[PDB]
């Protein structure tokens, strides 16, 4: 070992590529076939997963202050999994009738907080980071993502005409 600076970029790392994801499958849901749906959603559920760990590690990596919403997003985090597989499950034989354009609606909305909200956590504690340091004992952007975000949320709303 060296430094520790190691677990603090796993995780905000992590939450940035998950987002990569969320927003590329929304791109392609549409034309999405039955093929690339099995793997769709493991992808996704390993994002989550994943979050569950990340955050696990961030606990020590950052200092003691904004553990409230991180103990929280803990336990929401494995609801929101079942629930996101749940619905998701259900678009892959919902699709192969000719219902698929509307569970995909719904599908991405999802998805679309899931994204947004396994960013706000790094985003959330990113707060008392500073807090430490500017003040005493000191030791893939932020706007990139956002606009990333603004787009999908067009994509919800219809596609491009």
């Amino acid at each position: 070992m060296a430094n520790l600076d190691r677990s603090n970029d796993k995780v905000y790392e992590n939450v940035t590529g998950l987002v990569k994801a969320v927003i590329e499958m929304s791109s392609k849901i549409q034309p999405a076939p039955p093929e690339e749906y099995v793997p769709m959603v493991k992808e996704v559920g390993l994002a989550l997963r994943t979050l569950l760990a990340t955050v696990d590690e961030s606990l020590p990596v950052l200092p003691a202050s904004t553990h409230r919403e991180i103990e929280m997003a803990q336990k929401l985090l494995n609801s929101d999994l079942a629930e996101l597989i749940n619905k998701m499950k259900l678009a892959q034989q919902y699709v192969m009738t000719s219902l698929q354009q509307e569970y995909k609606k719904q599908m991405l909305t999802a998805a679309h907080a899931l994204a947004v909200d396994a960013k706000n956590l790094l985003d959330v504690i990113d707060q008392a980071r500073l807090k430490m340091i500017s003040q005493s004992r000191p030791h893939s952007n932020l706007s990139e993502l956002d606009r990333l975000l603004l787009e999908l949320n067009a994509v919800q709303h219809n596609p491009p005409s």
